[PDB]
């Protein structure tokens, strides 16, 4: 089991509204992917700034694979459902986490 976090900086011109409207995406797809994928937890960290809303979700799953396919389920709710309040909501995804012990040190030399 891994942690994968994604860092996505939302510009929109009403940012109180941006968090809660993300917030509801998060637990109403949270509590689905809790049956679907039970091994993975989903945690969220937002914090509003002039304009902006800085979104951390942090998906603790088996694979970061099948933890982007959660993260792209909260993307499409949450852009979706954000410019039906503020067309301004202009979101930039970037990865927080870049999965790492990718240099395996397998040393072998059996004797038989």
């Amino acid at each position: 089991m891994l942690t994968v976090e994604v860092e996505v900086k939302i510009t929109a011109d009403d940012e109180n509204k941006a968090e809660e409207i993300v917030k509801r995406v998060i637990d109403e797809v949270e509590r689905e992917v809790q049956k679907q994928y039970p091994n993975a937890t989903i945690t969220r960290t937002l914090t509003r700034d002039d304009g902006t809303v800085e979104l951390r979700i942090k998906v603790k799953a088996d694979t970061e694979e099948k933890a982007k396919s959660i993260i792209k389920l909260i993307e499409e709710r949450i852009e979706e459902e954000l410019r039906k309040r503020d067309p301004n909501a202009t979101i930039t995804r970037t990865v927080r986490t870049e999965v790492g012990s990718s240099w395996s040190l397998e040393h072998h030399h059996h004797h038989h």
